[PDB]
C-alpha cells in the first residue's frame, strides 16, 4: 500500500547565517531559508510531518536577540504561518490529523506541537529527552502534556510511511522515506542534510554531533543505493525552486 498523496506545504521562512548550511564558511551572510511542513493524505487519514514555527516568532524577527544565538537566526513568520491557519486553509482541523510526525524538536519543526492536544506526536525518545535539559529548545516545542508516542529508533507509522532513525543534526533527528502512488520511493531527509551538498558532498552544517550526522548521512546513502528515490532536503535554497508545492503533489 502506498501514501495518496504528498504535499509540500511552506510554512514561513527563517534567515540562517550561511555557516549553518556550511561550517566552513565564514560568518556573515543570512540565507532566507524555507520553512516545510508535509501533508501526507494515507488510506488511514491524514499524516503531519511537523508543525511550523511557534507564536512567539509571528511577526517577531528578534524573537532570539539576548540567546547565544541572536543575530544569527531570525524566524520570517506571519500570522498566516501558524500551523492551524495553514491546516485550515489546506482543509483540515487539528483534531482530524490520525498522527503529526516530528521529524526533531527544533523550534521551526515542533513550534506548532501544542496546537494538538489529541493528536499522537511520533517522536524519537532520544529527541524527547534531549528536548527536556539542551539549551537549543524553546518550551513550545517540548510542552508537557501533549499526547506523546514516543518511539525508539526506525518505525513504520502507516503502510508506504517509515520513519528513518537518523541523528546527528539533533540527537534524535529521523528522517522519512515515503512510497506514493504517483512517484514511488521518496527521501524527506529533512534536517539529517539541508542542502543537496551537505548530502551528497558530506559538506559539514549546523548540528548537535556533526560525526554522528555524517554517519546517519552515510546510513541514508545505503537505504538510496538500494531504493533509488527521489530526495529532498530540509532547507534548501536551490532545490525550493524546483520542488513542486500545495496545491501540487508527488
Ligand atoms: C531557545 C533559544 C535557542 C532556540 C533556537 C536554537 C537554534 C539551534 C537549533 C535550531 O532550532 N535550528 C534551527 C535552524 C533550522 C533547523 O535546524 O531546524
Ligand atoms: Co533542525
Ligand atoms: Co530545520
Amino acid at each position: 500500500m502506498t501514501v495518496k498523496k504528498l504535499y509540500f506545504i511552506p510554512a514561513g521562512r527563517c534567515m540562517l547565517d550561511h555557516s549553518s548550511v556550511n561550517s566552513a564558511l565564514t560568518p556573515g551572510k543570512l540565507l532566507n531559508l524555507p520553512v516545510w511542513c508535509y501533508l501526507l493524505e494515507t488510506e488511514e487519514g491524514p499524516i503531519l510531518v511537523d508543525t511550523g514555527m511557534p507564536e512567539s516568532a509571528v511577526n517577531n524577527e528578534g524573537l532570539f536577540n539576548g540567546t547565544f544565538v541572536e543575530g544569527q537566526i531570525l524566524p520570517k513568520m506571519t500570522e498566516e504561518d501558524r500551523i492551524v491557519n495553514i491546516l485550515k486553509r489546506v482543509g483540515y482541523e487539528p483534531d482530524d490529523l490520525l498522527y503529526i510526525i516530528s521529524s526533531h524538536l527544533h523550534f521551526d519543526h515542533a513550534g506548532g506541537n501544542g496546537a494538538f492536544t489529541n493528536t499522537p506526536i511520533i517522536v524519537q525518545r532520544t529527541e524527547y529527552e534531549a528536548a527536556l535539559h539542551r539549551e537549543e529548545y524553546m518550551k513550545e516545542c517540548i510542552l508537557p502534556h501533549l499526547n506523546y508516542k514516543i518511539i525508539e529508533g526506525d518505525y513504520e507509522v502507516v503502510p508506504g510511511v517509515q520513519l528513518l532513525y537518523t541523528p546527528g543534526h539533533s540527537p534524535g533527528h529521523q528522517s522519512l522515506f515515503i512510497e506514493t502512488e504517483q512517484s514511488g520511493s521518496v527521501l524527506l531527509t529533512i534536517d539529517a542534510s539541508y542542502t543537496k551538498e551537505n548530502f551528497e558532498d558530506e559538506v559539514p552544517f549546523a548540528g548537535f554531533d556533526p560525526e554522528l550526522a555524517l554517519s546517519s548521512i552515510k546510513r541514508l546513502k545505503e537505504v538510496v543505493k538500494k531504493e533509488k528515490p527521489i530526495i529532498f532536503f530540509g532547507h534548501d535554497i536551490e532545490q525550493e525552486k524546483s520542488c513542486r508545492v500545495f496545491p501540487e503533489y508527488i
